[PDB]
């Protein structure tokens, strides 16, 4: 059977949150059966758990933020990415400050650490949720849409603002039965405008930002020394943001995702508007992983 998982050992790391600047202590725990993603912030008392669901989603502009009351988790979207792609379903995230640190940017960071502390399969059936019928969400010109698919699937286009590259937009779609998480995805950082940079700034956001864990583009030049780590990596990044903003479901999709420049905001709504929809998808486990459309890779 294709099984749950969590982190054999507990291990730590310590970082910056992009928006905040503020310095934090992560440490990730290995949690039993069922657990799901339970994040909590050890700095507050008493300490505060807001499990990772898309019903404790807060704020969506800057990043992806749980809420539970006045007490906040920031930008959870890389580290959930980071687990979506390794299988993770069970694990404590317990930080020292309001942020997950943002590290090099990307989920690579994440994934190595993860890989590191070394994973533990669990004797209880991974649960799946099945896209049975299209669901989707419009705004405007940006739209967010789950396709059946047997496997898993994520096609993104996105906007500049602008052109880059000769193209005002890029698009990237990835079929993670052929392509992997780790190789294609993982190590694509965030990425911001020179002029949205300094209005960010100016309006104290972005505070832990810089060339070490974020791409820059002053109009349409990357200024980052050593340049890009994929052609495309404005929208692979896209892609690992819409990987863990719909690891809030609280359990890995059977489907096609595709996001037409949508952000935090239209991927939590598609998640609601799926979870509402009780008759486009199923719960589903796979007794025999051989047949199962989606693979993980071994523990
Ligand atoms: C000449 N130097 C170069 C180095 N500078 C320092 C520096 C470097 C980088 C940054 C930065 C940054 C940053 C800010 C926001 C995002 C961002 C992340 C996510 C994210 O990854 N979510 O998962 C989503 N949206 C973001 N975002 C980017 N532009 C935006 C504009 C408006 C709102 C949000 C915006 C990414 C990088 C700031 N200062 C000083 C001048
Ligand atoms: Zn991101």
């Amino acid at each position: 059977m294709i099984k749950q998982r969590t982190l054999k050992n507990i291990i730590r790391a310590t970082g910056v949150g992009l928006h905040s600047g503020e310095k934090v202590y992560l440490t990730l725990k290995p949690a039993p059966v069922d657990t799901g993603i339970v994040f909590s912030r050890t700095d507050l008392d008493p300490v505060v758990e807001i499990p990772a669901r898309a019903e404790n989603v807060g704020e969506t502009t800057m990043s992806t933020t749980l809420v539970k009351g006045d007490v906040k988790v920031d930008t959870v979207e890389h580290l959930l990415s980071a687990m979506a792609g390794l299988g993770i379903d069970n694990a404590y995230v317990e930080l020292s400050a309001s942020e997950v640190p943002i590290m090099d940017g990307s989920a690579g960071p994440f994934v190595f650490l993860i890989q590191s502390a070394g994973l533990q399969e669990q004797e209880a059936a991974k649960k799946f949720i099945r896209i049975k019928r299209e669901v989707s969400v419009e705004e405007g010109d940006k739209r967010a849409v789950f396709v059946p698919f047997d496997g898993f699937k994520v096609s993104f286009e996105i906007d500049f603002d602008h052109p880059v590259f000769r193209g005002r937009t890029q698009q990237a779609s990835v079929d993670f039965s052929s392509t992997s998480f780790v190789k294609e995805v993982s190590r694509a950082r965030t990425f911001g405008f020179m002029r949205d940079i300094e209005y960010l700034r100016s309006q104290n956001l972005a505070l832990g930002g810089s060339v070490e864990n974020a791409i820059v583009v002053d109009e349409n030049r990357v200024l980052n020394e050593d340049g890009l780590r994929y052609e495309d990596e404005f929208v692979k990044h896209k892609i690992l943001d819409a990987i863990g903003d719909l690891y809030l479901l609280g359990n890995s999709l059977i489907g096609e995702f595709r996001g037409f420049k949508s952000g935090h905001a239209l991927n939590n709504q598609l998640l609601r508007t799926l979870i509402a929809d009780k008759d486009a998808w199923e719960v589903v486990t796979f007794e025999d992983a051989r047949t199962a459309p989606i693979s993980y890779m071994r523990p």
